[PDB]
RNA sequence: GGUUAUAACUGAUAUAUGGGGUUACAGUUAAGGCUCUUUGAAAAAAGAGCCUUAAUUGUAAAACGCCUAUACGGUGAGGGUAUGUACGUUUGGGUUUGUCCAGCCUAAACCUCUACGCCAGAAAUGGCACCUUCAUUGUGGGUUAGGACAA
DNA sequence: TAGAGGATCCCCCCATATATCAGTTATAACCGAATT
DNA sequence: AATTCCCATATATCGGGATCCTCTA
């Protein structure tokens, strides 16, 4: 074990490590880890909650001040009715609902605030009244209360020193001077001048003119996404119950994942050289300027007039289920086609492109995305290639700190060259179990010498228990298992979405062609669910599918304003109890964390049992009374808490609390889980 | 090979909004039911009341809580505004708990680093905004749907 | 008549600006250490 | 003192409950 190195497969969702030592290729430890995915999808819902939430807590400031000036200038204000009396008051007040949208200039349910303000005054000019108060009420309706600060945010620090990185904007004769050192190199000094210089220098002004000659420090990095930061963290987590107290480490390599983003993400394998400097956007322009131009400035869905001030990135692909930011995925959609569509695939929105602008894309991935929005999926681009290439360091940072040896040797190896020997030695790259993985890592850390006469060496073969070579499903661990925990303080109280508890049902309002075909027995109504019945047998639709724009509007299922819009029905929530039913307000809630644990005490007469424990921070605001402790409580049950049953020696983990706790063995069981009552049920 | 620079390419974190949708309440309309009164031999019809289901209008709520009234806004009158001020520096605070952190927000004291936006002239910079003082009049303001560890 | 086993049920969407970093591809500049 | 830069198409692809119907002592 004279020298000992440790071979780290790096992954978009799955990573295997592997540590073997180079005296004879013996391997001592192979694991493969499973990454949490969903901090991606959590991290950006709760930014769309947070910034809803700011968002109403402004509206409601604007109304108050609005409100409070009406009265002054003579507006009568009734608590009951909540709204002026007086029509030029409650006019404008009503418009200050809606004000509309003031970031682009003036070249429908958000038409812009231009319309919005020339509405407010004209009502306010038909009630007689002066243009001083008209200016204010316009000055209260493009009021700011929340101002904006971009600028100075996330300082960048030096290479050498701590010192903030100035801004590239204030940069641009310093980075002039950088090329006219020495000595087409031509083209190259135009840039800097005219056009944006987004990016810090990484350097401070003292070091960067003439210390630029300072190659000898990495590339620091001190920002990471916090879904790539904690997949990092799961490894590392891994490698310090494991690998860190069993072995040493000396030396360790990574898989290099040179995917190249800027080539598959054109539908091809590898484009020219030349025209990896022109992208797909338009010389001297923007995205939204770029896919105008390729429908010339027009709508592909509907055809009318499309401007800068109402141009919508429409996703072809929905980002609900999948969807990918990608040039190919968005063309145009104006007002109404991207409020139709809604997040949702085309051919199941019915809005199908018209054939008129199709034919005059110049781009080859268009056309079949347009046809076929499916096609996406068949693509040899996905977002794990970039998740796999981002993120390679601020690891051996992080590992070096973790296991010492600053002065630790990092080695980057091509998925090519384990390919070579992995298809040499006898080894089979499964798309199958994931546990072909950790065969990646321990190819990784396996010596490389061809010797013989050109062929893999068959005598530096990997190494078993003692010499059976490399079996994944006879030489390996279980994987781990990273998943989300909800019994934290960070979980979410309940659902975004509150659901309506009247004559003790709960129901909710959902839109026709949102409702699943095969789930319309949930439909109150007796006539339109039979319509719904009629429509999916009509059009032959399968389970799981919805109906279409067009299909409902033939259906009679668009009369909802004047012939225009769909409609929504009341349906009643499946898979809802009433202990999960919080009201907060005047609004009600599914909630998920009513249970925090089981406890179990002694009853008066005197056999055992067994009650849930409420959330002490929802117990207040429960619509229906709960259980709680009358005796003295032996023991209280929580999740991840191993646990035994009466009658056998196994060792279970609870995944669901009540009075009839599901538990599962860690190891075995194939998955399945195990129903019994907490009676009889012991913690070990 | 490394570092850095110029293009481009995806990836994902904050910020400030524009909508759709959801729920509560109060009106209106349409259709379908249940009762009462009444026209009526009867059939039947009308009026009134209630419910259900759709369409429509207005208003309101959208996590619990914690912290802040020594706080947070409106109006009017002064001053300060690259010599300045914080999105910056230094030490803290709130969220914040069993413990720690992220992300936002903020106090006192300071310009070494960093940043400093809009609307208007014919060189003279004016308004807005920001900061601050005072008076008057209101009850507001921040954070909270993320990650670890421990019970 | 009570509790497990076994179906199937349940979760919010679109977009517009304003900033930023972290990876890849290409070209160019050097720097540097190994290699020849 | 001139040259190499590890050997040498591949890598990446809910959780925590709820009801309803069916078995079992
Ligand atoms: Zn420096
Ligand atoms: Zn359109």
């Amino acid at each position: 074990e004279k020298e000992l190195v440790l071979g780290i497969d790096y992954g978009g969702k799955y990573t295997g490590l592997a540590v073997v030592n180079q005296k004879n290729n013996q391997v001592l430890y192979a694991r493969t880890v499973k990454m949490r995915d969903d901090v991606t999808d959590i991290l950006a819902g709760r930014r769309e909650q947070r910034s809803l939430r700011r968002t109403l807590q402004t509206k409601k400031k604007r109304l108050r001040e609005l409100k409070n000036y009406l009265e002054s200038i003579g507006g009568i204000y009734e608590e009951s009715s909540g709204t002026f009396t007086i029509e030029p008051f409650r006019t404008v007040y009503s418009l200050a609902h809606k004000r509309g949208y003031d970031y682009a200039d003036l070249p429908r349910n958000s038409r812009h605030r231009d319309e919005v303000l020339r509405d407010v005054r004209n009502v306010m000019t038909e009630g007689n009244l002066s243009e001083e108060q008209i200016i204010k009420v316009e000055s209260i309706f493009n009021k700011q209360y929340r101002h904006k600060r971009f600028n100075n945010r996330i300082l960048t620090k030096c290479k050498v020193c701590g010192k903030n990185t100035p801004l590239r904007i204030n940069v641009r004769e310093l980075l002039l001077e950088n090329i006219v050192r020495y000595l087409w190199p031509g083209k190259n000094l135009i840039d800097i001048a005219r056009n944006q210089l987004r990016g810090r220098l990484l350097f401070c002004k003292v070091h960067f003119p003439e210390n630029e000659k300072y190659v000898s420090i990495e590339k620091k990095t001190f920002r990471l996404a916090p879904s790539l930061k904690t997949k990092i963290e799961n490894v590392l987590s891994v490698i310090k119950d494991d690998i860190l107290p069993n072995f040493t480490l000396n030396n360790v390599v990574m898989e290099s994942n040179n995917f190249d983003i800027a080539a598959k993400t054109k539908g091809k394998k590898r484009l020219l050289k030349e025209e990896y400097s022109k992208g797909h956007r338009e010389s001297g322009e923007t995205r939204k300027e770029a896919l105008l131009r390729e429908t010339d400035s027009r709508c592909i869905y509907c055809g009318k007039g499309i401007d800068l001030s109402n141009a919508h990135e429409d996703h072809i692909f929905p980002r609900k289920a999948g969807g990918i930011n990608i040039f190919g995925n968005l063309v145009a959609c104006c007002s109404v086609c991207n409020e139709e569509k809604r997040g949702r695939t085309p051919l199941e929105s019915g809005i199908l492109p018209k054939p008129e602008i199709v034919s005059f894309i110049t781009n080859d991935l268009k056309k079949k995305i347009l046809e076929d929005a499916q096609y996406i999926n068949t693509l040899d681009f996905n977002k794990y290639m970039s998740h796999a290439s981002i993120g390679w360091r601020h690891m051996r940072d992080r590992l070096r700190e973790l296991t010492g040896n600053k002065e630790l040797l990092i080695k980057r190896q091509s998925g090519i060259y384990t390919a070579y020997f992995r298809k040499w030695w006898g080894f089979i790259k499964e798309r199958g179990n994931h546990g072909h993985h950790a065969l990646d890592a321990v190819i990784l850390a396996s010596k490389k010498s061809y010797a013989e006469d050109g062929k893999v060496d068959m005598t530096i073969k990997p190494c078993g228990e003692d010499g059976k070579e490399f079996d994944i499903e006879r030489h390996l661990s279980e994987m781990k298992e990273f998943r989300r925990d909800k019994g934290g303080k960070s979980a979410p109280l309940h659902d975004r979405n509150p659901l309506s508890f009247k004559n003790d049902i709960i129901t909710r309002r959902f839109m026709v062609t949102e409702i699943e075909c095969g789930k319309e027995a949930v439909i109150i109504s007796e006539e339109y669910r039979k319509k719904l019945t009629e429509a999916f047998k009509r059009f032959g639709i399968a389970k799981g599918k919805y109906l279409t724009d067009e299909q409902a509007k033939d259906a009679g299922f668009y009369l909802r304003k004047n012939g225009e819009g769909v409609m929504s029905l009341k349906c009643e929530v499946k898979g809802t109890g009433y202990n999960q039913m919080i009201r907060i307000k005047n609004n009600i809630f599914k909630t998920n964390v009513h249970n925090v644990g089981v406890a179990v005490f002694l009853d008066e007469k005197g056999k055992k049992r067994a009650c849930e424990l409420k959330n002490p921070r929802l117990s207040k605001h429960f619509v229906k009374p709960a259980e709680q402790v009358k005796g003295k409580v032996i023991f209280i049950l929580k999740r991840g808490n191993m646990v035994t049953v009466e009658g056998e020696e196994m060792i279970y983990r609870v995944k669901k609390l009540g009075t009839s706790p599901v538990i599962e063995a860690i190891v075995g069981s194939d998955g399945k889980t195990r129903t019994v009552s907490a009676t009889k049920l012991l913690k070990i």
